[PDB]
């Protein structure tokens, strides 16, 4: 039931406008379970004309954990010393298991720092479970869509 707090947060984070639109309806489509030829909503993603290189980068690290089994995102998730803070943060979150343990522990640092957690973490899908990695999307994307 927590597949719904990654769509809210998401949806937030993205211009209002007809992309808003698309990308509502590509998401919940697999937070169905249809979609399974990844590298098509990669594509798709890579090509869309009003997404910043951080959207394009938070929407393609949520694809890839949810479709059952690139360098257009790591080059958007990873600029001073916010990598120093996600390196620690990244060492914390191995020993998290649950979603809302991992958001409640992100949530506390900087957006920087966070969105270039999300670098380390995408070199290895597997170091980290994927509910944590949902947390430091949500964690992610509250932080940079509270700035308003």
């Amino acid at each position: 039931s927590l597949l719904t707090e990654v769509e809210t947060y998401v949806l937030s984070i993205v211009p209002s406008g007809p992309l808003k639109a698309e990308i509502a309806q590509r998401l919940e489509d697999v937070f169905a379970g249809k979609n399974t030829d990844l590298e098509v909503l990669m594509e798709w993603l890579k090509t869309r004309p009003i997404l910043s290189p951080l959207t394009k980068g938070i929407l393609g690290f949520v694809f890839t954990l949810t479709v059952p089994s690139r360098r257009f995102v790591q080059n958007a998730l990873n600029d001073p010393n916010n990598m120093d803070k996600a390196v620690k943060l990244y060492s914390k979150l191995k020993s998290e298991i649950t979603f809302h343990g991992a958001k409640e522990i992100a949530l506390s640092y900087s957006a920087g720092a966070l969105a270039s957690c999300m670098g380390l973490i995408y070199n290895r899908m597997g170091a980290v479970t994927t509910e944590v990695a949902f947390g430091l999307v949500c964690a992610t994307c509250e932080q940079i869509a509270d700035s308003q």
